């Protein structure tokens, strides 16, 4: 019934996974250049992400529906599901930033 | 299989959601007083709520499906989600009482 | 795109509720030997769970969509609805494990 609401310059909300993935895309295809181009392809279709690190494997990144939001399958430190805390993303398991998983995997190829 | 269940007065549990907004609706109709009516109106229809306080804009009030499940759009202090913590609803960015984020707006307009 | 993601000996994961009510299942029908047969019988058939212990009632748990994700109803101590923390069940209301509450239940039927 209201109009004083819809003459605002209205917009749906982002999915809060949604930003993070598109973050971390950015973020990541950056790093793919601080690679020996041994982390040679990240890729991010609809909600999917693969990153190619030869070294370790696949991963796969997914927006999901919940018990939880953002599924982490990592060839190294394998599976993991993350939801909002105080608005970062964390391990429903035990607590862990994801952010911080990924950091340190990542991290862990630019040794090699 | 089992009868002794289904000859209880059953009952299917509430929306957590559903339940804080209808409680939220008398509280503010009843702060529907409290102005020089110059919070004039706040309306609930099918787990949409608004409220018109003419000092900042209209509040619309949220049920949602999850990353989490109130969400909140302040003409004031901007959007924000919540979901329960220990039986109150929380900010998932920071988390804040949106209960508080409420009383707080709304006694902001009682000084004017 | 990529193949060796799905060369991979592949799974869809768990739901994570689904895996607590199996590991109950089997934890239940164990202790449906500890009681002079008094919590005589317990069934799970498509993710509800009865448990009947004559003593107070029947319990029904439940795979819910959610504000949250394992239902409990409770003919002693009432409903409560459950997500999981740092990878153990907890009351959305106050905190308190599930495994908490049913320990406790179950072990004060097999007092009488
Ligand atoms: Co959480
Ligand atoms: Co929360
Ligand atoms: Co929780």
């Amino acid at each position: 019934v209201p109009q004083e609401v819809l003459n605002l310059p209205l917009e749906k909300a982002h999915e809060e996974a949604d930003d993070y993935l598109d973050h971390l895309l950015d973020s990541l295809e950056e790093l793919s250049e601080a690679h020996p181009d041994c982390i040679p392809d990240v890729e991010l279709s609809h909600g999917v992400m693969t990153l190619e690190i030869p070294a370790f494997g696949t991963y796969v990144i997914n927006k999901q529906p919940p018990n939880k939001q953002i599924w982490l399958a990592s060839p190294l430190s394998g599976p993991n599901r993350f939801d909002l805390l105080n608005g970062e993303w964390v391990s429903l398991r035990n607590g862990t930033k994801l952010t911080d998983i990924l950091t340190e995997e990542v991290e862990k190829a630019i040794s090699k």
